[PDB]
């Protein structure tokens, strides 16, 4: 009925990586995956490659936009996403087929609001403490947290994002847009897990 | 004898803008400026442009490096800077003739550890209050604070950076590298001011 995970892929001049990427998402072990391709006015052949996929498969949604950046692209993806969970995958990244299964199962077991990249944070208080490292004096602890919090592979409970109206800030305004979005999620969550 | 301000210029494929950039730096009203050109193994003719400038002016230092990125390039500049204050200048920016004078004076008057982008944060406690918005619930306050903290032009009290050996993380490892470095500085400062 409702997709288990919506995977949004922001696309811009990656025609040499796209196929392997979408094909890795199509090979996932987890069922009911909704794949969303956002063509941010890609100069190469990605626009047709997206149509080809949307035509050859039933779980692939596509949107062709006038160029506006990856952050805004991910947002368009979120607007059409319908899965219980949502995630972002870079064009130049072909993921391991057991990946989403692993993250989904974990998130379902502990009712997570987000699963990063073993530690479980049961309340916003424990999460808050995790975030304090970003603004305390110690550089290394801040570097460590920023790195962790900026992990590329993250699974978010979609309704937390919608309820909180969380969206990416354009990278053209904030180059650290991905980190900020992740903090938006963490500072507004209750339960969070971090995988090895 | 020691320079007032050290301007670090990370260089890569900017042959067409380098002259105007260095010249804008030479035309500054401030008297003791140390210009540090970090040739990040540029493919064009920037390496020779760099040698020609160091050979013509004694206050211009050049470092020919193996490619490693902008963050690492800034670190290389910090490794050799000697000015009382330091700043980073994008190769494609042609700066106003009195920009550094103005920030130097401002810095000297309130004994700032950093001058951004009128506000004056007198102590750690005030600066910390500022950093709190980056991790609190409200997405808007975090966005705005992150935007100002990510101001492109900032004058840093060099001794602060050296005493805490603050350094940039590679953009290749952490995209938010610029924001993180300014947070390192802020979280370790007494007195910080923002220019309107």
């Amino acid at each position: 009925l409702i997709p288990k995970v919506s995977v949004i892929v922001p696309i811009y001049n990656v025609e040499k990586y796209l196929d392997q990427c979408v094909q890795a998402l199509l090979a996932q072990t987890l069922s009911d995956i909704e794949i969303i391709l956002i063509d941010d006015e890609s100069p190469d052949n990605c626009p047709k490659i997206c149509d080809d996929y949307a035509a050859q498969y039933p779980n692939i949604k596509v949107i062709h936009k006038k160029n506006a950046g990856l952050g805004m692209a991910c947002n368009s993806g979120l607007d059409v996403a319908t899965g219980e969970y949502v995630a972002f995958c870079d064009s130049d990244d072909y993921v391991d087929s057991d990946m989403y299964m692993t993250m989904y199962n974990v998130a379902q077991k502990y009712t997570c609001d987000a699963v990063f990249t073993f530690k479980l944070y049961k309340n916003k208080n424990e999460i808050h403490t995790l975030l304090k490292d970003l603004i305390a004096s110690d550089p290394y602890a801040r570097e460590e947290r920023a790195i962790q919090v900026s992990a590329k592979v993250v699974l978010y409970r979609r309704n937390l994002i919608e309820k909180k109206h969380l969206r990416f800030v354009s990278e053209r305004i904030l180059p650290s847009e991905d980190l900020i979005f992740n903090v938006d999620v963490l500072a507004n969550s209750n339960i969070v897990c971090v995988l090895p």
